[PDB]
């Protein structure tokens, strides 16, 4: 198996506003969506789970760095796939 | 092994307009993008590649079946991942919002 696809549920798509505060409820919801997706214990993240979270943090940072300038968004989306369960979610910064 | 994530380039996100005809060039454009992304042989698709393209054709038909029902759809995105190379693309059905407002509801 080299080729994965998933049809993603409306509820598994999260629209991300990088203008929202880092401390915001918006961003808390995004992080929770991801932990749930990974079926992870936040207090005891595996190394694979850590990599996902770090990648998510880097994704956010770039969203902010792009929106800081009046640029477009270079990487407008974040995909996470649970390869055990096939659960896929997609965070998107609209436009 | 268990957890994949990808930061997706803008050009690897495809906007899909489900209101196009079943037979539209647009859908064939989307189809090719997926064939390309799999590095697949449209002539001799493997089982795994054929599963992907059937997933997709099904994805499109559900957009249309669902768009007759509501302004949103049940499954608005289609994710493809080359698990060998990490390459990911994302087909998304969004409404384009255009027009004017006086600044009230």
């Amino acid at each position: 198996m080299r080729n994965f696809s998933s049809r993603v549920d409306l509820q598994s798509i999260v629209l991300v506003d990088e203008s929202q505060s880092i401390t915001s409820d918006h961003f808390r919801a995004c992080w929770n969506a991801l932990i749930i997706a990974m079926e992870a214990n936040p207090s005891e993240l595996s190394s694979g789970e850590e990599a996902v979270m770090a990648d998510f943090s880097e994704w956010i940072a770039d969203l902010k760095a792009d929106a800081d300038k009046a640029s477009y968004v270079r990487k407008p989306a974040f995909v996470y796939v649970n390869l055990n369960t096939g659960f896929t979610c997609v965070f998107v910064r609209l436009l």
